[PDB]
């Protein structure tokens, strides 16, 4: 089997991407944030505290003839941005782009933190990291990809995120029309539960490539590119007037600037992030200070190849017995 679904930016900045997902019988379609940095499929629901729902579409398990309470199971998750959610668990039929999993754990939110409530466009998350990170207790649950894998034509999914435009998540096949050149594959460590890999270096604009190993994660659920402070300083030093602002929470730059590109290495190959992809617009409405799309990872503990980086590439998440990642230009 295969599946193919369009993923759409939630706003004009590409702050996140939503992909429609069919849950239950008859289908209830929710727009989920596909997140290769986590491993829970959770949804706003009829059980979510009413004051914490503000415009999201909810899953109502009582209206699904295939929903079954997973007795005794609870979940609770906290994300790197400080947001969180928790609740109980159903199993139900879940379909993405024509690919159907029966018995998928659908984690129903009883509580969500303010940032989720305040984002009316995201009805939940669909985790695509390794199932070892799934938070369901006392019986850990598998991700949608893990459940689908054996049925797929090939045990892979691909992320093709657009810049200020829709893109595609495919399951079970590699669309050879969706990229240019060849796909360069690179090793993955699953030891932290992530799609963790090592970039071979970077360049700023037309500058020379610096060969240096940068361990990080391919994370579709993180907006920006978070890299070591040395690398980030070298980037922003090429933008007149750019500075790190403790009050704003990162590098800002004059909105009048033209940003240089940023290149990262994948083995001997190179992915170029155009300068425009690094512009996240005014820090507040009407400001002439703009927020940068490359930020320091120093306070995180891990480097994160988020959407800013991934949207410059066609990305293969290869879930073979020994997982690997593939990157191609597009």
């Amino acid at each position: 089997s295969t599946g193919s679904a369009t993923t759409t930016p939630i706003d004009s900045l590409d702050d996140a991407y939503i992909t429609p997902v069919q849950i239950g019988t008859p289908a209830q379609t929710l727009n989920l944030d596909f997140d290769t940095g986590s491993s829970d499929l959770w949804v706003f629901s009829s059980e979510t505290t009413a004051s914490e729902v503000d415009g999201q579409t909810i899953y109502t398990p009582s209206k699904s003839t295939t929903a079954k309470l997973l007795s005794g199971a609870t979940w609770s998750i906290s994300y790197g941005d400080g947001s969180s959610s928790s609740g109980d668990v159903y199993t139900d039929t879940v379909s993405v782009g024509g690919l159907t999993v029966t018995g998928q754990a659908v984690e129903s939110a009883k509580k969500v933190s303010s940032s989720f409530t305040e984002d009316s466009t995201i009805d939940g998350l669909l985790g695509l990291a390794f199932s070892t990170l799934n938070t369901v207790s006392p019986t850990q649950q598998k991700t949608f990809f893990d459940n689908a894998k054996a049925s797929l034509d090939s045990p892979v999914f691909t992320a093709d995120l657009g810049y200020h435009a829709p893109g595609t998540y495919n399951f079970g096949f590699i669309d050879t029309t969706a990229y240019t050149g060849s796909i360069t594959y690179t090793a993955v460590s699953t030891k932290q539960g992530f799609w963790e890999w090592t970039s071979t270096g970077y360049a700023v604009g037309s500058g020379t490539f610096k060969s240096t190993s940068i361990d990080g994660i391919a994370d579709t659920g993180t907006t920006l590119l978070y890299l070591p402070a040395t690398v980030v300083s070298a980037y922003w030093a090429q933008v007149s007037g750019a500075k790190s602002s403790s009050s704003v929470g990162g590098y800002v730059f004059p909105c009048s600037a033209t940003l240089p590109s940023f290149t990262f290495g994948v083995g001997s190959a190179r992915i170029v992030i155009p300068g425009d992809y690094i512009d996240f617009g005014p820090i507040s409405t009407g400001s002439s200070s703009c927020f940068g799309g490359i930020q320091s990872s120093a306070g995180i503990g891990i480097n994160i190849f988020g959407d800013v980086a991934l949207k410059a590439a066609f990305v293969v998440f290869n879930g073979a017995t020994t997982p690997t990642l593939g990157f191609a230009s597009k």
